[PDB]
């Protein structure tokens, strides 16, 4: 019937969770516990940023993390059932993980800060770029992005629904690319406020590095399926899952697919299990009987947990 769905970069705020922390402690007592493993207050870091700062992958990611987890917490500590499926946008693949029992979570939250840096390292700041292409279909955008190239690195990277695409890769080549694409037929490329061209070739280096801490923490048998954006395949060999994380570095994230795949699943429901209202926006986009919602704050989450 239902899954649980989980955000990652964009949907940071500076404030984020603030309500739910009142009206339940358990937020608190995780960002403490995360805290506590990067070694510095991360509860702070969101709740007074600054942004420029919470904004900057290798805190984002861990912060982002934290949340979730945060409130998949408060879902079970009030006797919400488990979900039938979750799947986890980037970032949100770990927290899925995490939720889903796979990766335990201080191990997680140092994971996501190391693959921050691996990142943030692979490409120097201002040599990158993604955009948003709004209302073109996939193929014009891989021929669009294919003729942009021209020597350098662009492609399409997140699939997050029909007429929404995101891509990335040298800053120059996105340029060439969203012209490209607007010449091609579409609405919007809008440009993308991020260092970090993920999911494409150019994190290739990144992932390599990943890889071999990836290969230092125990991946247990999830709990409950989850998707993953790569191949959307509901992998349960951890060394699968690590396999697949390794490669959601340098691959197109598959959401469109893996939102259909949860549908042709069975699932009616996806609820946000993070800040912000993303994964919720794009839902209808991609099969609009399905309906969704977000689970970050007291009303919703008291609401929610009635059914
Ligand atoms: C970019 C963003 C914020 C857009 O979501 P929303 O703002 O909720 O989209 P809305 O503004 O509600 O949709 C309407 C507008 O978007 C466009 N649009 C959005 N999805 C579309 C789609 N699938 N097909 C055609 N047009 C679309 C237009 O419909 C446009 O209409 P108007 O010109 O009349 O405003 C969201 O998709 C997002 O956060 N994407 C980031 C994903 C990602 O890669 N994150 C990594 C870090 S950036």
């Amino acid at each position: 019937q239902f899954a649980f769905v989980f955000p990652g970069q964009g949907s940071q705020t500076v404030g984020m969770l603030a309500d739910m922390a009142a009206s339940y402690p358990i937020v608190e007592e995780t960002f403490a516990e995360a805290s506590a493993a990067l070694g510095y207050d991360l509860w702070a870091l969101t709740q007074q940023g600054p942004a420029e700062e919470l904004n900057k992958t290798w805190q984002t990611q861990p912060a982002l993390l934290t949340a979730s987890v945060a409130l998949y917490r408060v879902w079970q500590q009030q006797g919400g059932k488990a979900p039938a499926m979750m799947a986890g946008h980037s970032l949100g693949e770990y927290s899925a993980l995490v939720c889903a029992g796979v990766i335990d979570f201080a191990d997680a939250v140092r994971l996501v800060e190391m693959r921050g840096k691996f990142m943030q390292e692979a490409v120097p700041e201002g040599t990158g770029a993604m955009a948003a292409i709004i209302g073109l279909d996939d193929a014009s955008i891989a021929k669009a992005c294919e003729e942009a190239a021209e020597g350098q690195v662009v492609s399409p990277v997140n699939f997050n629904s029909p007429g929404q695409v995101v891509i990335a890769g040298h800053k120059e080549a996105v340029e060439r690319a969203g012209a490209a694409c607007k010449a091609a037929g579409a609405k919007r490329a809008l440009p993308l406020p991020v260092s970090v061209p993920s999911h494409c070739a150019l994190m290739k280096p990144a992932a390599d590095k990943l890889a071999v801490e990836l290969a230092k923490i125990t991946f247990n048998a999830p709990t409950v399926p989850v998707v993953n954006n790569v191949d959307v395949k509901c992998e349960t060999n951890g060394d699968a899952i690590r396999d697949a994380l390794v490669r959601q570095l340098y691959n197109p994230v598959q959401w469109t697919k893996s939102v259909e795949y949860m549908a042709a699943q069975g699932v009616e429901h996806l609820y946000e299990v993070g800040p912000g209202k993303v994964l919720t926006g794009l839902t209808k986009r991609i099969v609009d009987t399905l309906t969704a919602s977000a689970l970050n704050e007291p009303s919703a989450m008291a609401a929610a947990l009635e059914l």
